[PDB]
């Protein structure tokens, strides 16, 4: 692989320093961002009083063009409030949502293409493991939900399609993040939410 992290090591410790920034309302705490020692990382929203606190890693690794992405989530989360997300970044244009689902009651689960302009594709997801794949090449970003050799995307976005397709400048790279959002837009309020509400990414690959 390209950039790997299975998330494997002992219950309770912070995900690889050398390959995640953990966001620090998100929280460097491990209480709320953690490796459950059966190979997830746990990203875990959490009510201390009147105050929720949650999770989100990013990835110190950028990758470009060419090469495909996948990674293995189960949403224990799907309550009033959450938003979980796992996208591909960009600090200046562009972004690739692979997955995000919405506690607000009102907009479906979706995975979007941003150019600046943009695309959008509603996606089906439960609270069982899934593996959600995203092919990024110079002709177009595409996407598969539970892989199997030869199947086909239920999504693909031509880089033709966006006249402003930002993804392949020079040296133009992405950076993978999942978080675990509570309340704003897309998660709507959390007072009838169920929590404490867990994410958890068993491993990304890029190769
Ligand atoms: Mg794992």
């Amino acid at each position: 692989y390209l950039f790997q992290d299975e998330f494997d090591g002992p219950a309770g410790s912070a995900p690889d320093a050398s390959k995640w920034a953990v966001a620090k309302q998100y929280r460097d705490d491990r209480r709320n961002v953690f490796l459950d020692g059966k190979s997830n990382l746990v990203l875990r929203a959490a009510k201390n009083g009147p105050t929720y606190y949650s999770g989100k890693v990013q990835s110190l690794w950028r990758g470009g063009v060419g090469h495909t992405w996948e990674a293995r989530i189960k949403l224990d989360c799907l309550t009033a409030g959450a938003w979980p997300a796992y996208w591909l970044g960009n600090d200046d244009q562009g972004e690739i949502d692979v997955m995000e689902w919405y506690g607000n009651g009102n907009w479906p689960s979706a995975t979007t293409v941003h150019a600046k302009e943009w695309k959008t594709h509603n996606i089906a997801v439960d609270s069982a493991w899934h593996t959600w794949r995203c092919q990024w090449d110079e002709a177009g970003i595409r996407f598969w939900k539970d892989y199997v050799d030869g199947a086909q995307p239920y999504f693909d976005v031509p880089a033709s399609s966006l006249p402003d397709w930002p993804f392949n400048g020079p040296g133009y790279t992405v950076f993978p993040v999942f978080n675990l959002a509570v309340a704003g837009s897309g998660g709507g309020d959390p007072g009838p939410g169920s929590y404490p509400a867990d994410m958890l990414i068993d491993w990304i690959r890029v190769w």
